[PDB]
Parts: structure tokens; C-alpha cells; sequence
């Protein structure tokens, strides 16, 4: 159903994509002043 | 927490949910597969 | 002074910045009822800034 | 001015969230491709004025 190439694509924006959602979290902790434990039970609520 | 947070966190929702969603697009157009032949395997991958 | 398979992975995420950016841009100006070429270039005019 | 202030709170968050997932992606990167954040973003910089 996937190929090779295509799942080394989807492989790598997955990796990314939980990269950036992982530094979001870093990142609104610092700014909003918040645990971390907070905005990841925020954004797994919704 | 304060009501000038759920404001960065509301937007970052709706920023992320448009951003997910495209990405889905761009995957299918670039790939070659459908939309919820990508969205099932991004699924699967937890 | 890169590699082939390591290049491809800087091509990816550059056509992906690419198409994140525009959308954004779409999304932008949806919801704060701007138009798309106001936008563009009030971001990254503040680069200039 | 041209730009509303409930706007331009918007734009000014989007744009520093911007700043730094470009400066985590180059990390991430820069520890998955071998390369550093002066390559890679060089790289970057090359093909951003058309490659
Ligand atoms: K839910
Ligand atoms: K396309
Ligand atoms: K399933
Ligand atoms: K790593």
C-alpha cells in the first residue's frame, strides 16, 4: 500500500511533527507561564 | 489559568488543527495517495 | 559538501515551510480579515525589524 | 493604522513561534543530518534565494 519512499516521507514529517509539538510545549511554558503538565492536558482535551 | 492564555492556546489549536490538515493535502499531492490513506497511517502511528 | 540523502531531507522540509507558509497566510487572512498581500509582507518585513 | 492591535497581537505571536520552531527544526537537523546550524541554515539560506 506504501512504498519505500513514501513511508520514509511520512516517516520523517511524523518525527518532525512530534519534534515541533514537543518545542511548542517548551516554548508556552516559558512564555505563558505554565508547567508543562498543564498544556499538554490542555491540548490532549481538545 | 488566565483568560489571555486560553487565547494562545485556543489560537495555537486552530493554528495547529489548519496546519494538520494541509499537511494531509500536501502529502496527498506530493505522494500520490489519498487523504485518508495518509490520515490512517499518521493514526496508526499514534 | 552535503550528501544525497541528507539533501533530499533539506528539499522536503523546504517545499513543507513552502506550503505551511501559504496556508498560514490563507489562514490569516480568514480570521483577521486582512488580505494575503498585506500579510506576506508584513511578516518577514519584520525581519527587517 | 492599517493593522488592528487584536490583529497584530496575532501576527506577533505567530511570528516568534515561527522564529523558534525554524531554530528547533535546524537542531533537530543539525543532530540528525550531521551537519550544524551554520550548515544547515546556509543551506537554507541558498535555496531560499531560489535554488
Ligand atoms: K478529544
Ligand atoms: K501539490
Ligand atoms: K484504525
Ligand atoms: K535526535
Amino acid at each position: 500500500e506504501f512504498s519505500e519512499e513514501q513511508k520514509r516521507t511520512l516517516d520523517l514529517l511524523f518525527l518532525f511533527d512530534r519534534r515541533m509539538t514537543e518545542e511548542r510545549r517548551r516554548w508556552l511554558s516559558q512564555r505563558l507561564g505554565l508547567n508543562e503538565e498543564q498544556i499538554e492536558r490542555w491540548f490532549r482535551r481538545k
